[PDB]
Parts: C-alpha cells; structure tokens; sequence
C-alpha cells in the first residue's frame, strides 16, 4: 500500500483539504495515500531544519524559494534534474523562478518550482474615492504615496461595518518573514539591496546608503502616523485579518488575497466583508532609481533520506506539471510556477491578478545564498528592533544606521 | 440541516478531530456540522467583526478571558437552560462558572468547553546534567532563579542539536501569552492586571507590587536566562524551539503532554529527544502566594444565528460527560465540566497529574466588558518592555514610565472600545 509524507505552509483557505483535492487524480492513477502534514510560516524553519539535522521527516516539503539554497548546503535534498528536465527544463520558467531550484553555484537543482507569489497593494475603493484618492498617482511614485497616506489621515471616512475611521497603511512589525518582503522594494527602489557580492563573497549591504534611504522612507512612514503603533506588534497574518475587517485603506500582499475575497468566512475567506465589495490593487511606487516588488513563492523538495524516491519524483512530476500547476492556482490564488501556465483564463480574465502579472517586469529576488535562513532570522529581529524605535519615538537616520550596522556584521557570519 | 461552528487549533488536525468529534451528533440528529478554524492570533478579530456586523457561525469558540467582552456587545444568546441541563452552578468550577457570564450579568452567555492552566515543562536530562533539584526549582522565586542559574553554567548539550539549552524561553512579541506568562509573577509579588477603584475597574500593572513581580519576571532576561531572539518570538515558535531541543524550561498548558504522544506526521513530537526527556512542575510560589493562569475556552451562540434550537442541542452535547471526555483526550486539555476529571484516561498520566494537582493555584482574570482591548495593549506594552531588557535600557525607573504608558492606554480600553 504505497504512502507519501508532505509537509506543506498554508498555501489556501483550507491548507490540508485542498492538497488533499490537488492530489487525487495522482493517488487514483499510482493507488498511493498522500498523507499531508500543514506548519506555519512562523515555525517552519525551526521544523524543517530539525528534520534534516535529525534525519526524520516527510518524503517531500514545501520551501519557500528563498530557503532553497540555505536547506540545499546542509546536504539534505535529492537532486530532480531529472524531474525539471521532464516538465521542459530552463526554457518552462522564468529566468528567477529557475535559480531558487538550486544552490546558487550548484550543478545540480534540488528543488521544483511550485507556485509564484509577488507583492502589490491592496487599498479600499471606497476609502480612497472619499479622501479624493487618484490610485494612478498614489501608486506612481513615492512622493504620490506619501500624499495619498497623508490625505487618508486627514480623511473624515469611516467603514460602514466598524463606524471608526481606517489607518491609511497596516504593515507587520514582527515576527513573519514579511518583516523582509514589504522593506526590500523600498530598500531596492532607492538603489539599495539586502546583500551584495564584492570579491565572489557575499555580504550585508543593509548599512549602504541606498538601503538605509529605502528603509527610513518606509519607518518614517509609521513616524507619521500613517502606520498606527498597534501594527508595529503584529505579525503578517494580524495584519490581513485587519484589512479584511476594515481597519485599513491600504496593505501589502500577495495575489492570494483576490481569491479570500470570492470565498465566505466559514470556507477561509472573507466574502461578506465591506472590503471584499471595495477591493482594488496598484503596483508598488517607483523608488528613486524605479520600481520593484519581492517576487518568492514556494519550491517542493525531496529529502535525501526519504524511503520513496522514485514515487515521490512522480509526485513531483505531477505537482509540478501544467494540470496540478493550474488547479494549486486556483486553489491557493497564486500564481503557477510554470511559466506555460500564466495563460489558462482563471489568470489572464482576472483583473485584479493582472496588476500581480504586470507587476513581474519589476519583480525581484534574494540570491540562493547558503545562509540565508540565518540572514532572514537576523533581519526580521532586527527590523523588528528597527519598528521599535519609531513605536519609541526614537527614529533618527544615525539610529538606524547603527542597528543595521549591527545585523550586517551578524549577517556576515550567517553567511559563512 | 447545518450548524456553523468557529473553533480555534485545539488539537494536531483541528477541523478533522472536531468533525470525529460531533459525528455522533450529525448521524443522531440527521444535520451537518460545518467547522472553520482562526488562529488564536485573528480570532479576536474575526470574532468582534461578526459581532458588529452580525453575519457569521451558529457557535464560536470564545477564550473564557474573553465571554464578558463579547457579551457586552450584545450579540450572545443567554444559555441558562443549557447550563441548568448539564447541571447548573454545581457541575463547574466556581471559577469556570464565572467565565460563563459578564462579571454581574443576570444571564449565562457561554458554555464552558475546556480548561487550560499553565505550568512548566522542563527537559528531566538537561536538569539532571545541571544538577538541579526539580521539587526546588519550582517551589520558590529563589529556587527558580538558582536552577536557571545553574542551566546557564551546565556544558549539557542536546543530543540532536549538538547546541546547548537556553535555560528558559518565553514570547516576547504578538500572542495572548506575553500577558499570561507575566501574570503569575504579577500576582506572586500580590499585585493583579486590574483593580475596582469602588466599581471603576482599573490598570494595577503600575502598581508597586505589580511591578515588583514583573521586574522579577524581565530580570530573568537581564540576567542571560532568557537569550535576546526568544523576546522577538510568539507563543507558536517558542514551542517549537522546545520541540526542537533548544530550551530546558517553557511554561504552556496541557496539550503538549498530548503532542509529545503523536509523531511529527500527525501535528506532535515524538520523534524529537524532548518529548522522551519530559518532565512538569508547578509555577513557583512568590513571596505573596503561589498562582498561575487558569483559563481555556467556552462556546458562544450568535443571537443573529437561524437554527438555536439545533444549536444549543450541538452546546448540550459538547458540554455534557460524552465529549467532553472525548475532546479533552483529543486535545490534552482538561473537561471543563468538572465530573469529567474523575475519568481514569487523566488520572492515568502522571505529567497530567501534575497538571491537575497543580489546579488549586489556578486564577482568572475578572470578566470584563472591555477586556478584549486589555489584551491587545497589555501584549502590546508588555511586549515593548521585554524590548527594554533587548536594548539593555531596564531599570525601575524605564518599568514604572513605560507601565504608567500601558496603564492610561488600559484604562481607555477598559471604558471603551479602541
Ligand atoms: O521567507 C520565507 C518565504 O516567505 C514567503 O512568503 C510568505 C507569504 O507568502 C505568507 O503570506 C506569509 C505569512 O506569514 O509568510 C511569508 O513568509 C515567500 O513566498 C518565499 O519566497 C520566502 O522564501
Ligand atoms: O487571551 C485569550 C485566550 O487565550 C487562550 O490561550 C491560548 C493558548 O491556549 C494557545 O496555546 C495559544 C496559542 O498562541 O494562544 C493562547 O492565547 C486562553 O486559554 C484563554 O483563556 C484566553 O481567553
Ligand atoms: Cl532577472
Ligand atoms: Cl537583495
Ligand atoms: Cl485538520
Ligand atoms: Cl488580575
């Protein structure tokens, strides 16, 4: 009776029940059991690198493409060459999409792509159409972003539900990996980056000038009173149950959200919320040197010691192959990690998804870096700490300057 | 034909043990029980949403901290007749009694469905190492202190990580437990959360006493016991560093002596070298008294619901002897019905027994109508004073300002909504 382990993140509005759904047609044809195990996105890097550390685990996990690198250089993953080859090799995926498969330096890839997932701008209709709003010049520039924030301050608009007014912008303070994700366009619109590479070694460039620019934009936004004090605690998923109950006008997110707002409250989704009825999304503004949004999304791995590899490359052939690619889509509202697969109609007659598609000219990503779990770890405690001087009033541009300078010389360690 | 029920994780596969739960129910009453789950960190959230506009479930899970603040709202249905059904006043607690109502209201709005209170877990080979005495450790402040302070010294490592133990792990940052974690120190030292002011209930964090046990509680911190990335961290991950052999002590509830049971597949952990090395204690008297968190979790129904009749049956049921066994076992929570206890499946567990035996020195927070708002800015506040001993800036006098800040900004919240 032959039986996979897969542990997965919570990917849709019912994590277990629809992989459950997504995999059937492959159980019906091998007469295998998928048995599906769900970890949050916060305890998902302790779980997954105790696995491999001790050797016990499931046959495959879910990786956020940013981990794939770092899970890689513990020597823990099965190569799928073979399994990449099959679904159309280099040529199936964008050219982003295709180096979060391996170790950056590698020969062999040890992860296939599973679904994409980028970042744009959720905003309230209503709430901007009654602050006088234009979401083309909010959404434009900085400058456009800030007066759009300023005139949702001073706006008399209250939700129809809450009868209390909406704070123009909620972002998480701690705790999630969006810590990273929702700085690094601000980082990166002002030249800035996370890392960079001097001499074939990486290191920390979260102290340059262009980084330290982005980032106090973005915290300065909070010392203005456009981020309330409250939001600076709270951690990603806080923040879009705020959003959904209309506490927010404007919010950073993935193209899943689109997909919770067809859905009812008792299956996940937030369908009978005023924000539901009042949904619009814009890309990030352009920086001073332009634009860019996080473009991640999550890759599937087989672990080395895992007893079915062969049924288990199978299950990765058929997950990451156009059928299981559309339908995990529609499911989850990601998009597909084959590239092939962009074009099927729930994506392409999808309005507010077309903003995310749009939004991959300017999409970017972490180099697949063996630290970079460690560097993840190191700067969301950090800008969490960094959240904390605005919560403190204690925001100045030489105060940030030494935080980072602090996770920088950590993060170099981290990266060897 | 349907019931809609809101439940928060209480179990490993939350919706598919609830569903084993209430088939008995379905097959006996010809309907479909449909379940969602909120995390602990939305639920507050999502719950006050569909009270204020009055669309969602039948039946929610409240936190008992949290029965007065939605019943003032306006939004629950009085369950007398259920409660009076299952037994009345006699068949709880009578501080699971006082969860089924605003403090002072003439009806019961919610079903008590399971309790919860916290002691410490501790590694047995990791205080074996270190030679500390278990019995002492957790008898005294002093005790604690000197066997914390004995984990940091031991060369013990972890035979998985290869790594050594934190001493203590405790959130920090963003969940519930950030309040009830200080609370037992809080009330050791005599102090409390709150305060009646003659009827006006008020902040007591500021008070004296109550900053005695909270510094008490951060100095921990200050004194390398608790390592600085633990104060960045929620209740979920401090768990899992446990799981995963990175800290010899944590408080938490029950249900972890159900998790160390079930393999990593299945939602546990007993695979890992920390669910075979397991060992409970009590919270530590203080110099004022021994006390630790009691609470848990009731049901509530909607007055906006259409089928109360179907409803308050589905209460009946998760309230009476059968499933509240069941559920209990499920969860590795305790009965909130206080019959249930007696069963010979928890009378059989030793680390349960230490749990149950630890009981007596369970306190609630008075169930008040604005006590969802406390919550948030008592997590909020607490948070950013962990932060103090991060950033090296605690002191008696960095405490009192920055709990004089949380106490105004409680004291709003408790007159109105944010
Ligand atoms: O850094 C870890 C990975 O984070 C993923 O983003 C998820 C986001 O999709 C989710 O909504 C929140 C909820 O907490 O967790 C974030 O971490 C990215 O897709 C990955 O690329 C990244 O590796
Ligand atoms: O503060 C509101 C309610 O919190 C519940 O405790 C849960 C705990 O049981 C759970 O393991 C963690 C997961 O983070 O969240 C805590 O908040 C209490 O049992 C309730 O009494 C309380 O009303
Ligand atoms: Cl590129
Ligand atoms: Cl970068
Ligand atoms: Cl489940
Ligand atoms: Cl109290």
């Amino acid at each position: 009776q032959k039986t996979l382990e897969v542990w997965i993140m919570p990917n849709s509005p019912q994590p277990a029940e629809d992989f459950k759904a997504l995999v059937a047609p492959f159980e019906k044809a091998h007469g295998v059991e998928v048995k599906v195990t769900v970890l949050d996105w916060g305890v998902a890097w302790t779980k997954i690198t105790t696995a491999a550390t001790s050797g016990v685990g499931p046959d495959l996990t879910q990786l956020g493409t940013t981990w794939v690198g770092a899970i890689s250089a513990m020597g823990v993953l099965e190569p799928v060459d073979d399994v990449l080859e099959a679904l159309g090799g280099e040529k199936a995926y964008l050219p982003a999409v295709w180096r979060t498969t391996r170790l950056e330096g590698a020969r062999q890839a040890t992860a296939v792509p599973w679904f994409s997932e980028l970042r744009a701008f959720y905003y309230r209709t209503d709430a901007l159409k009654a602050a006088g709003v234009n979401p083309a010049e909010m959404f434009a520039s900085w400058q456009g972003f800030e007066a759009g924030l300023a005139r949702l301050k001073a706006s008399s608009f209250r939700d129809p539900e809450t009868k209390a007014p909406l704070a123009p912008l909620c972002t998480p303070g701690k705790n999630s990996w969006d810590v990273l994700h929702n700085a690094a366009p601000w980082i990166w619109g002002a030249g800035g980056e996370i890392v960079r590479q001097a001499g074939g070694r990486w290191q920390s460039a979260l102290n340059s000038p262009e980084s330290l620019e982005g980032l106090y934009f973005f915290l300065s936004l909070a010392q203005k009173g456009y981020v309330p004090a409250e939001s600076l605690e709270k951690n990603t998923a806080q923040i879009e149950a705020d959003f959904q109950a209309g506490k927010c006008a404007v919010f950073a997110s993935g193209p899943w959200m689109i997909q919770r707002a067809q859905v009812p409250e008792a299956k996940g989704g937030f369908a009978e919320r005023t924000a539901a009825k009042n949904l619009g999304v814009a890309p990030y503004p352009a920086g001073p040197k332009g634009r860019y949004t996080f473009f991640g999304g999550s890759n599937l791995a087989l672990f080395n010691f895992s007893k079915n590899k062969p049924l288990a490359k199978e299950l990765l052939k058929y997950l990451g192959g156009p059928e299981a690619q559309v339908r995990y889509a529609q499911m989850t509202g990601m998009l597909p990690a084959l590239r092939s697969a962009w074009s099927d109609p729930s994506f392409q007659q999808n309005p507010l998804l077309r903003t995310f598609i749009q939004a991959a000219q300017f999409g970017r990503t972490y180099p697949s870096l063996a630290g970079w779990g460690g560097v993840e770890n190191l700067a969301v405690q950090h800008l969490g700490m960094a959240w904390d001087l605005v919560a403190q009033g204690r925001l100045t541009r030489e105060a940030l300057k030494d935080l980072m300078d602090k996770a920088s010389a950590a993060i170099n360690q981290a990266l060897r």
